[PDB]
């Protein structure tokens, strides 16, 4: 496949995913000022802005690795936060809704 169409597809998929983050709690790195003990539990932080940066740095050359970092956004949040928190439920919703976005984008990818 050709790189340029693939990357415009990842750009579109990334904005579709970011759209699901209505609370805007995944679109920027978790502020270590608000959450000082965060990197004590979270080995690799991830967020949609970082993903965009990674995309443009050509770090995503297949959907698996793109999807890998999205999954980090979700799993980091499930790991750090108690089940009874808004944050945890947000991550579950993102897993669900983002999963559907990803399945479709992958389908368009398979077409390529
Ligand atoms: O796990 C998280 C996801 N994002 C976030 C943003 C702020 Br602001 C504060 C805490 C978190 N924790």
């Amino acid at each position: 496949m050709q790189l340029t169409p693939f990357l415009i597809l990842l750009r579109k998929t990334l904005e579709q995913l970011q759209e699901k983050d209505t609370g805007n709690i995944f679109s920027e790195p978790v502020p270590l000022s608000e959450v000082p003990d965060y990197l004590d539990h979270i080995k690799k932080p991830m967020d949609f802005f970082t993903m965009k940066q990674n995309l443009e740095a050509y770090r995503y050359l297949n959907f698996d690795d793109f999807e890998e970092d999205f999954n980090l956004i979700v799993s980091n949040c499930l790991k750090y936060n108690a089940k009874d928190t808004i944050f945890y439920r947000a991550a579950v919703r993102l897993r669900e809704q983002g999963g559907a976005v990803l399945r479709q984008a992958r389908r368009q990818a398979e077409k390529m």
